[PDB]
């Protein structure tokens, strides 16, 4: 079970206007998009 499952970031990026989203490899308070 990941510390950040990409689907939650993915839906959070697409709702802003992107097509993809995920967390970084180590340290994060916010997602990465496209």
């Amino acid at each position: 079970g990941s510390a950040c499952q990409f689907w939650s970031c993915n839906s959070s990026c697409i709702s802003r206007g992107y097509r993809q989203g995920y967390c970084w490899g180590i340290q994060y308070k916010y997602c990465q998009c496209q």
